[PDB]
């Protein structure tokens, strides 16, 4: 057992403590996010502007004139760490009523989980995979068909390891955009 | 108005984010102490992860000489060492050389968080330090460039914070090296040794 096998092992404790410290930044911060959504629920539009007052080439960039139209309706946005791996987040966008989504898509849930294989086969690590969230488009408003944010929706990251924007957008959300909401929103004045 | 019910709950946000760092600095202290030891038995570890380490973010305020001279840095330590785990303390040893006399082989920079700097410009300053002072062998002080006009890195060791400018690339640096290059030190130095 060489120092390279003695450095390689002691990674995989520095692993198990990240795993420990989300744990305790779970149990700390869900109380909080909740206390703070529903205050947030009562500022119109809260959203699209922390959105729009966020670093435009995050999240801002992938979004249509037309994908803002809908965005515009974004009433709630939540970011969880649900599962027993902490490292699993799932992310929460609900619309209000309106012209281009279906009324049972005004609730879309998407979530990524940490992937051991994804992570253990530049270099700059892809980690997570997804499932597809079925978007009902209202006939015929569905802009899934420059590309659409909404196309976002059906990424799963299994096609290969490469870490994409759309990973690097739910990252973005989770660990920027949601923290930050409040302080980007404030930015807009 | 609910927007100052914001306000309010944003406060218990910041008191939070301080307590997990504190959490997260007895969690690793020790481990980091673990592979410390380890690192110090691998030669050229930290010059070999300085240079993998993102380009954009280290290895471009290094001259070909700092890089030189960095071929001798055998350990690299971050600390938080004080009552609020904002403080970071960043300690560089150095083996013999032709550029440190051996009173200088022993570099340690520590950083305030200053609450006052950080309530007054996106990720604005917030950390305040000493000059560290270096003493070069004759005629191989780096910082002593009038012509060749790029700082030496080694000039990042004599800043302050205490007057303020729009940005700060010293502090982007501090905070860098004490939350990227030394958590992911054996990330990128795994990186380099498998570029086979």
């Amino acid at each position: 057992t060489t120092s390279l096998d003695e450095v390689a092992d002691i990674e995989l404790e520095f692993e198990k403590a990240d795993v420990e410290l989300l744990k305790h930044q779970v149990e700390l911060f869900n109380p909080l996010y909740e206390k703070r959504a529903n205050v947030l629920r009562k500022i119109p539009k809260f959203w699209p502007i922390a959105i729009e007052a966020a670093p435009s080439d995050e999240l801002s960039v992938y979004i249509s004139p037309e994908d803002a139209n809908v965005l515009e309706h974004l009433i709630d946005l939540r970011v969880y760490r649900p599962n027993e791996d902490p490292r699993d987040i799932k992310i929460v966008f609900e619309f209000e009523a309106n012209e281009y989504l279906e009324s049972n898509s005004l609730y879309l849930e998407k979530l990524f989980r940490y992937s051991s294989q994804k992570a253990e086969a530049n270099k700059e690590p892809s980690q997570l995979i997804s499932e597809k969230v079925n978007i009902e488009w209202k006939k015929n408003k569905d802009l899934t068909r420059a590309p659409s944010f909404f196309t976002w929706f059906s990424w799963t990251g299994k096609e290969n390891d490469i870490f994409e924007d759309e990973e690097e957008l739910a990252i973005f959300i989770a660990e920027d955009l949601y923290p930050n909401a409040v302080k980007y929103f404030t930015d807009a004045l």
